[PDB]
C-alpha cells in the first residue's frame, strides 16, 4: 500500500538514465530543475501512479501486479512485462531494464538499473 503524495528531491546518473530509456529532453529538463511531484492509488492487486511535472502535464500509469501489456512510461509509453512484489516492492525485469520500488521509514526511496548501470531517487509524504 504505497499510495500517498510525495515530493521528490534527489536524482543521481538521472540525465543518462532518462536518455537511455527513451527520453529526448521533456521528462529530464523538469525532474533536473523543478524535481517531479506524485499522487499514488493502491488497491491491493491494482495501481496507478499518477505524476507531475513542471509546467502542469500529468503522466499516469494504471496496472495489475503480476500481470502484463498494462503498465507504462514517465513518458506514457505501454510496455509488456510482469510486474513483481518482492518484501512489498514492485519490480520489473528485462534484458535492457530492471527497478525497484519501496518506502523506507516514512520516506519513498527507488532504485533502478538500464544496461547494468544505476540509478536511484528519494521523496518525502505529506498526505
Ligand atoms: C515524485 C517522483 C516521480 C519520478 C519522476 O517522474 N522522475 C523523473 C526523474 O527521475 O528524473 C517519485 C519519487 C519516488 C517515487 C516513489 C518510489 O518509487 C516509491 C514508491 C514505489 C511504489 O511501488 C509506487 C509509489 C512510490 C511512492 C513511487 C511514486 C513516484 O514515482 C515517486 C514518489
Ligand atoms: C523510469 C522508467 C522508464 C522511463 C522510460 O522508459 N521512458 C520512456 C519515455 O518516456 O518515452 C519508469 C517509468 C514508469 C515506470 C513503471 C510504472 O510506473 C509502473 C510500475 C510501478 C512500480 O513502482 C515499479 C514498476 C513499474 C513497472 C515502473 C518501473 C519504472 C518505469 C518503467
Amino acid at each position: 500500500a504505497f499510495t500517498g503524495k510525495f515530493e521528490m528531491e534527489s536524482e543521481k546518473n538521472y540525465d543518462e538514465f532518462m536518455k537511455l530509456l527513451g527520453i529526448s529532453s521533456d521528462v529530464i529538463e523538469k525532474a533536473r530543475n523543478f524535481k517531479i511531484v506524485t499522487e499514488v492509488q493502491q488497491d491491493g492487486q491494482d495501481f496507478t501512479w499518477s505524476q507531475h511535472y513542471s509546467g502542469g502535464h500529468t503522466m499516469t500509469n494504471k496496472f495489475t501486479v503480476g500481470k502484463e501489456s498494462n503498465i507504462q512510461t514517465m513518458g506514457g509509453k505501454t510496455f509488456k512485462a510482469t510486474v513483481q512484489m518482492e518484501g512489498g516492492k514492485l519490480v520489473v525485469n528485462f534484458p535492457n531494464y530492471h527497478q525497484t520500488s519501496e518506502i523506507v521509514g516514512d520516506k519513498l526511496v527507488e532504485v533502478s538499473t538500464i544496461g547494468g548501470v544505476t540509478y536511484e531517487r528519494v521523496s518525502k509524504r505529506l498526505a
